[PDB]
């Protein structure tokens, strides 16, 4: 696959989410750009339906792993770019401990020149005054590593990882993620050795923006592939 050639520069991003958590419906639209050479995402998200009924940090993982920076010696393990431009389906179950769960299905693919992430989310069994529907989580996102393994019996990858959201009282709300990715087209995809993605993110606000929104700067870098002096030639 030559899909990685689509990411050598800066690529515009469109994110569209439709969500329904305990019958609380909402839509989010995000726009920005991705710079895979640096592993950098710069995006601004707006809740187009008014007030977001869940905390913005709980949507970060749902709201484009094709922009991760894979080191040169690891580029053969980059499933996400190898599926492009046709793209991949990304599905998750996010189980919040002692609370409800999200189910998400997204398509990540190029539409013209733009990398688009289009998501449907359903949230079920939440406590109406839990940490999520009650908005008890701090506006931040800790740095976090997510382990990636191949799923050959599905021609894709899988990952499970825990996000630890900071609760305002000082406790931690666990969000247990189970993820699977499968290509959309029939072209060849790279199925990787075990590795992980290392993610950092900074969340902020646009002072001139009155809509409910999140400004996000995110860095994603691949690591964990044991590398020796043999690749040195």
């Amino acid at each position: 696959s030559k899909g990685e050639e689509l990411f050598t520069g800066v690529v515009p991003i469109l994110v569209e989410l439709d969500g329904d958590v305990n019958g609380h419906k909402f839509s989010v639209r995000g726009e920005g750009e991705g710079d895979a050479t640096n592993g950098k995402l710069t995006l601004k998200f707006i809740c187009t339906t008014g007030k977001l009924p869940v905390p913005w940090p709980t949507l970060v993982t749902t709201l484009v792993l094709c922009f991760a920076r894979y080191p040169d010696h690891m580029k053969q393990h980059d499933f996400f770019k190898s599926a492009m431009p046709e793209g991949y389906v990304q599905e998750r179950t996010i189980s919040f401990k002692d609370d409800g769960y999200y189910k998400t299905r997204a398509e990540v693919k190029f539409e013209g020149d733009t990398l688009v992430n289009r998501i449907e989310l359903k949230g079920i069994d939440f406590k109406e005054d839990g940490n999520i529907l009650g908005h008890k989580l701090e506006y931040n996102f800790n740095s976090h590593n997510a382990y990636i393994t191949a799923d050959k019996q599905k021609n894709g990858i899988k990952s499970n990882f825990k996000i630890r959201h900071n609760v305002e009282d000082g406790s931690v709300q666990l969000a247990d993620h189970y993820q699977q990715n499968t290509p959309i087209g029939d072209g060849p995809v790279l199925l990787p050795d075990n590795h992980y993605l290392s993610t950092q993110g900074a969340l902020s606000k646009d002072p001139n923006e009155k809509r409910d929104h999140m400004v996000l700067l995110e860095f994603v870098t691949a690591a964990g592939i044991t590398l020796g002096m043999d690749e040195l030639y």
